[PDB]
């Protein structure tokens, strides 16, 4: 069936649309080329409608259904637990869309008569209703990239009532299941060191290591609704409260299979008949339905000791080679296999026998050298992406603060620590905002954070050794002096003499701040300050963090 259909209406903003980077002088001493940052809009939709809009056909197989099998007896040893409206309301971030039933995310969180009445009404639909289509609103996403332009990506999503009702219902399964079902091949258990410390060993656990990165195009488009059902039919294996078990059924087949799509003015704008992104099970389901068909698709592929890592639609597999002629056509049979579960590759996987240049989750595994000397691997990606957001967040109040978020998961990184370091808190120092709690996002779920609250943070996720990395890798010096330049950001030299200046500042004000100087700026100094377990490290209540992924989940964690 076709992904999407259409009826001719177009994907309509819900206010002025701004493409172009501001030209401002706090992201200008960022970046200087603003003609290369962008932010796409409504105006490139139909671009992004017509790669999205496919016909698919979807053949299964015994390897399939035995990996199937496998899945729904380990999924079979999982209790759900049905979460309370309340315990829902608590989940909603601040700034969740308003629903369209007279009342915002604001009145949810505090419980408001209107918000709760309206909310036990539409859970009580999904009991009473198994068939009447979830009506969704199509829009097309704001992101910002570097030129060389993509079109926008859609998103689809309910009403807040209902995805309040999503949180009920699922929230405990897709946080707990997907690790009871994959174990260590699920990605979103591991904070970045973990993810490392995988990675790494799985590498060297092969004689001979091959490695691929397995990139599906609009994987979104090529979940099928038989994909949806055989999800739901895993989550059945659940022990669920039998509401549970109705809101479950009633979801799979009034929203997560497909439905309408409503554009901003209201106009009916086509139907859906794949992944919405927008919904609670999408970084769940995307998962497990990636997981089974690259799993089968390994077993057809013939491919030998296979280690996977899984999130959401990012896939690698790690296995141990065959030779490089087998490995090349074992990697053929595998994206002829995943073709025929509608999984068909965007960039055809290439085989790799360096760790170092395999890049999931946007993301690659280098070394550096810690105070002692001895190597440390790390996660770090292109700068790029990153630097572009940091100077769009810094012209312009956003609602999520992608630079925080960066900092976090990208701490032990030159790039990171040089330059996203020094320029906010260069920033937040001369507004007094560096206590000011931001939002960020961690796989996906939003989180209200301090910058100040940083070093026990970062100590906690990366280890002290993140303090103290020096003596990175050639190719991500070289990565990182290439990005500088195109898009027109100060030279490494300058970053060292701005983070010499507020690290000063920083000690000068005491407390938290001089926490920051002490352990964000020793890099930036020959006279090192001795750097202790933080106290407050310790103590960090990071439950919650690497659990499950939950983009596009409307998930508020903190
Ligand atoms: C819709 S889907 O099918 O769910 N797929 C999905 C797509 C984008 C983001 C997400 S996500 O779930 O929002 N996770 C991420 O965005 C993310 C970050 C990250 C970086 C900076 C700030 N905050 C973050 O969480 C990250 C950092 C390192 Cl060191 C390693 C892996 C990482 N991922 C997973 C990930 C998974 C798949 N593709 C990726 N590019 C990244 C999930």
């Amino acid at each position: 069936s076709m992904s999407y259909t259409w009826t001719g209406a177009l994907i309509t903003p819900c206010a002025a649309e701004e493409s172009k980077l501001p030209i401002n002088p706090l992201s200008n001493s960022l970046l200087r080329h603003h003609n290369m940052v962008y932010a796409t809009t409504s105006r490139s939709a139909s671009l992004r409608q017509k790669k999205v809009t496919f016909d698919r056909l979807q053949v299964l197989d015994d390897h399939y259904r035995d990996v199937l099998k496998e899945m729904k007896a380990k999924a079979s040893t999982v209790k759900a637990k049905l979460l309370s409206i309340e315990e829902a309301c608590k989940l909603t971030p601040p700034h969740s869309a308003k629903s369209k039933f007279g009342y915002g995310a604001k009145d949810v969180r505090n419980l408001s008569s209107r918000a709760v009445n309206h909310i036990r009404s539409v859970w009580e639909d999904l009991l009473e209703d198994t068939e009447t289509p979830i009506d969704t609103t199509i829009m097309a996403k704001s992101e910002v990239f570097c030129v060389q332009r993509k079109p926008a990506r859609l998103i689809v999503f309910p009403d807040l009532g209902v995805r309040v009702c999503e949180k009920m219902a699922l929230y405990d399964v897709v946080s707990t299941l997907p690790q009871a079902v994959m174990g260590s091949s699920y990605g979103f258990q591991y904070s970045p060191k973990q993810r490392v410390e995988f990675l790494v060993n799985t590498w060297k656990s092969k004689k001979c290591p091959m490695g691929f990165s397995y990139d599906t195009r609009c994987f979104d488009s090529t979940v099928t609704e038989s994909d949806i059902r055989v999800e739901e039919s895993i989550y059945q294996c659940c022990d669920l409260a039998p509401e549970a078990r109705q809101a479950i059924r009633s979801l799979t087949e009034r929203l997560y299979i497909g439905g309408p799509l409503t554009n901003s003015k209201g106009q009916n704008c086509g139907y859906r008949r794949c992944r919405a992104s927008g919904v609670l099970t999408t970084s769940c389901g995307n998962t497990l339905t990636c997981y089974l068909k690259a799993t089968a698709a390994c077993r057809a592929a013939k491919l030998q000791d296979c280690t996977m890592l899984v999130n959401g639609d990012d896939l690698v597999v790690i296995c141990e080679s065959a030779g490089t002629q087998e490995d090349a056509a074992a990697l053929r049979a595998f994206t002829e296999a995943m073709t025929r579960y509608s999984a068909p590759p965007g960039d055809p996987p290439q085989p790799e026998y360096d760790l170092e240049l395999i890049t999931s989750c946007s993301s690659n595994v280098s070394v550096a050298h810690d105070a002692s000397g001895k190597r440390v691997y790390y996660l770090t990606r292109d700068p790029t992406t990153p630097l572009a957001r940091a100077a769009w967040e810094t012209a312009r109040h956003t609602p999520i603060n992608s630079w925080l978020g960066n900092i976090i998961m990208y701490a032990p990184t030159l790039w990171a620590r040089m330059i996203l370091m020094t320029h906010f808190f260069s920033i937040l120092l001369a507004q007094e905002q560096l206590g000011k709690a931001l939002d960020c996002q961690i796989y996906g779920a939003c989180y209200s954070i301090e910058p100040l609250d940083l070093p026990q943070i970062i100590e906690r996720l990366h280890g002290l050794s993140a303090f103290t990395l020096h003596s990175y890798s050639p190719g991500e010096i070289n990565r990182v002096a290439s990005c500088l330049r195109k898009l027109g950001v100060p030279p490494l030299r300058t970053w060292r003499h701005r983070a010499r200046s507020v690290r000063a500042k920083l000690l000068s004000q005491g407390g938290r701040a001089a926490i920051c100087g002490r352990y964000l700026f020793n890099w930036a100094v020959r006279t090192k300050l001795k750097l202790t377990p933080i106290p407050a490290a310790s103590q960090l209540d990071l439950s919650g963090w690497f659990v499950a992924g939950y983009s596009g989940g409307d998930i508020y964690h903190s």
